[PDB]
C-alpha cells in the first residue's frame, strides 16, 4: 500500500479536504505542432502531476497545510506515482481512491516553446467513475471523510459535477466552510445545476470568465467584478473572491463593502497553475485563522512567486522559500 | 523489484535476446484534431505496449519463447508497468534497465475515429539515453547478456544505432546468430552506418521501403525483392528475408535460390505491429530448430492472424490459435 491510512482515533484527521481531480501531465515538446496523419518526434518530455484538485491540494500542503486528497486514480503505476507524490508535497492520501478498471487521468499535452502555444487533449479516464454513489459507497455516506473537525473543503469543475455538487451541499449542512473553485469554466447546463447549489458555497472563487459565466455580469475590470460579487450573494453566496490575473483580485467578506488588491508586480514566465496556488494557498491560510483577506493577500503573494518560474506545482511555494512577512 | 532475478548459475537464461525499444503507447480518441492554442476532451482513451523491440519479444514470448528483454524504461511507475506486462506475456526483464533521469518511452497518439487520421508525438525519453557504453557499464562488456547458450539476437532501428550496431558485432563475434529488422526506416546517414556491420548480421529482415534504402534496389514486388536479396547478399548478409505484407515474404537461406511465399488471404483489419509479430515468431520457430523458410512460412501466419484483429500485441496469436503442424 502507498497510499496512507487513518487512525481509528483521528489523531491524524485534516483539516482541510480537497475532493477533486488529479491528472498527470504528458508534455511533449515540439518543433512544430503535427499535421493531420503526421508521425513526428518530440524534441523532450517532462512529466508532471495536475489535476486542479491535486495542485490545490498541493499548494496548500507545501505550505504545511493539514490538508488530505480524496479522488480517483487507477491501479496502474501512474497513480502509485502520484500517491507518493503527494505525500511528498505534505497531503494525505487515505481517501484515494482505485480502480482497476481505468488508467490514471492524464493530459498530452503539446508545446511550441518557439510558437509559445500548446495543444491539450483531457483524458479524465479513472475520474470519470468518481461519482457519488461511489464515494458515498466508500465513506459510509460521507462520515468517514466529513468527520466534526474537518473546518475547510475544496472542490473545482474537473470531476463529475454531481460529486462535486453533493459533497459541497453535505459538507455545508455540518458546518464545514465549502470552498468552490468553478474551473474549468462550467458549460451552460453545469452553470444551471451549479446556481442552486451556491447557498451551500461558503466562498466562490472563480476567475473573470467564470464569474461572468455565472452571474451574467460581464467582468472584465474591477467595477464590473464589484458588479459580479454583488450578483453572487444575491444567489446566496457568503463570502465572494474573483482573481484577475496581474490586477490581482476582489473580494467581500459576508456582504461587506468589496476591496480590490492589485497583483504583485512580478516578471511572469509561465502562469500555469497560478490559480491553483492562489486557491489553495488562500485557503490554507484561512485553516492557520486568518481571514479572508489576509489569506487572499498572501494567497496573491504566493501565485505571483509562482508565475516568476515554470513546473507548475513545482513552481508552488516552500514557507522557507518566501520572503519574511507572508507566513 | 518488479524485474526478473538471473541465477548466478544461469539456469533460466534465454535463448533469444531482444536488444531495443519499450515504447508506452497514449492514445486519445478525439472527434476532431486539436488545431493551435485548443485544449479538448478525448472520447475515449486505450492504454497500450509498444515499441518494436518489446512488440517483437513479446510475440516470441506469447508463443512461449525462451527470450529476454534488454532494453531502458523509468524509474515511474509506467517503467513498471511495462516489466509486469512482459512478464505476463512469457518475456524475462532482468536485464530491463532502470534510469531516475528520464521518463519510460512513449508515443503520444490522437485517432479520429471518423476521418480514419492519427497524429503520433513519439518521446523515446529513455531509450535516447540506451547507450553502448552505459549498456557496457552495465553488462560487464555484453558479458552478462551475452552468455554462452545465448542462440539469438534481435535487434530493430529504435534506439540510438550505435547500441544496435556493437550489440550486433559483439554477438555475432561469440557466434549468436543475429537479427536485424531494420524498422524504423533507415535515414541517409544511419543507412551510410548500417552498411559496414552488415557481415556482422546473421539475418536481415527489412520490409520493401528499408530494403530500398538500404540496396539502392527500388523494391517493389516479388521480382525487385529477389533483387534487393542479392545486393544484400553482396553487402555480405548470410541470411535474408523481405517481407512484403499482404503479398508474403521473399527469402534466400546462406545463397540458396531465392523462394516467395505470398501472404495469407485474410480480411486486413488493422495491421499496426504485424512486421514487429513476423519477426518476433519468426525467431521462435527458428529457436524451435525450423529453418529459415519453415520459420518464416509459420511467422507469415502469426502476422496474418494479427492483421485479422486491432490493438498491436493484443493482435498476436497464442498458440492454440494456430493450424495443426505451425508449432
Ligand atoms: N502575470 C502575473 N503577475 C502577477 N501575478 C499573477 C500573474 N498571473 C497570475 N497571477 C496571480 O495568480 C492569480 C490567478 O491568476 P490566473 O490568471 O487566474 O492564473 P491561471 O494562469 O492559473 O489561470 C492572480 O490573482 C494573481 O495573484
Ligand atoms: N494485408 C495482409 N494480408 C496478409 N498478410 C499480411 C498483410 N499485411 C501484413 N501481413 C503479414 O505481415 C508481414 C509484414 O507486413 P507489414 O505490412 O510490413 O506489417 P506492418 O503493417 O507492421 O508494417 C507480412 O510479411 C505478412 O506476413
Ligand atoms: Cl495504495
Ligand atoms: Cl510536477
Ligand atoms: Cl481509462
Ligand atoms: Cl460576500
Ligand atoms: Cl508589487
Ligand atoms: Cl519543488
Ligand atoms: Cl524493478
Ligand atoms: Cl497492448
Ligand atoms: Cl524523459
Ligand atoms: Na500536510
Ligand atoms: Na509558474
Ligand atoms: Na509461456
Ligand atoms: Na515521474
Ligand atoms: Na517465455
Ligand atoms: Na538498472
Ligand atoms: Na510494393
Ligand atoms: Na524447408
Ligand atoms: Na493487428
Amino acid at each position: 500500500r502507498a497510499r496512507n491510512v487513518r487512525s481509528h482515533t483521528g489523531e491524524y484527521a485534516p483539516d482541510i479536504l480537497v475532493v477533486g481531480s488529479c491528472f498527470l501531465d504528458y508534455v511533449g515538446y515540439v518543433d512544430h505542432m503535427p499535421q493531420v496523419g503526421e508521425t513526428m518526434h518530440s524534441v523532450s518530455f517532462h512529466k508532471g502531476f495536475g489535476g486542479k484538485g491535486a495542485n490545490q491540494a498541493v499548494a496548500a500542503g507545501r505550505l504545511g497545510a493539514k490538508v488530505a486528497m480524496v479522488s480517483m486514480v487507477g491501479t496502474d503505476g501512474d497513480g502509485s506515482d502520484y500517491i507518493k507524490e503527494l505525500e511528498r508535497n505534505g497531503v494525505d492520501t487515505a481517501y484515494m481512491f482505485r480502480t482497476g478498471k481505468s488508467s490514471t487521468g492524464l493530459a498530452m499535452i503539446l508545446v511550441d516553446t518557439k510558437s509559445s502555444n500548446n495543444e491539450i487533449v483531457i483524458c479524465p479516464n479513472a475520474t470519470n467513475h468518481f461519482t457519488p454513489e461511489l464515494l458515498r459507497a466508500q465513506t459510509n455516506n460521507y462520515e468517514r471523510i466529513l468527520h466534526t473537525g474537518l473546518k475547510y473543503l475544496i472542490c473545482q469543475n474537473e470531476i463529475p459535477l454531481p460529486t462535486t455538487l453533493d459533497t459541497i451541499k453535505e459538507a455545508h449542512s455540518r458546518g464545514v466552510y465549502t470552498v468552490f473553485n468553478s474551473a474549468p469554466a462550467p458549460k451552460p447546463a453545469e452553470v444551471e445545476q451549479i446556481k442552486p447549489f451556491l447557498p451551500y458555497v461558503s466562498l466562490f472563487c472563480p476567475n473573470e470568465v467564470e464569474a461572468t459565466l455565472i452571474t451574467g455580469v460581464k467582468v472584465t475590470d474591477t467595477e464590473s467584478a464589484f458588479s459580479a460579487i454583488k450578483a453572487l450573494q444575491q444567489l446566496g453566496v457568503r463570502d465572494v473572491v474573483i482573481t484577475l490575473g496581474a490586477a490581482g483580485f476582489v473580494l467581500s467578506e459576508n456582504g461587506a463593502e468589496p476591496v480590490h488588491v492589485t497583483g504583485k508586480h512580478v516578471k511572469a514566465v509561465d502562469t500555469t497553475g497560478a490559480g491553483d496556488c492562489f486557491v489553495g494557498s488562500m485557503v490554507y491560510f484561512m485553516s492557520r485563522g486568518r481571514n479572508l483577506l489576509e489569506a487572499c493577500k498572501r494567497a496573491n503573494e504566493c501565485a505571483a512567486i509562482s508565475v516568476t518560474r515554470k513546473g507548475t506545482q513545482l513552481s508552488y511555494p516552500h514557507p522557507s522559500e518566501l520572503p519574511a512577512g507572508v507566513m
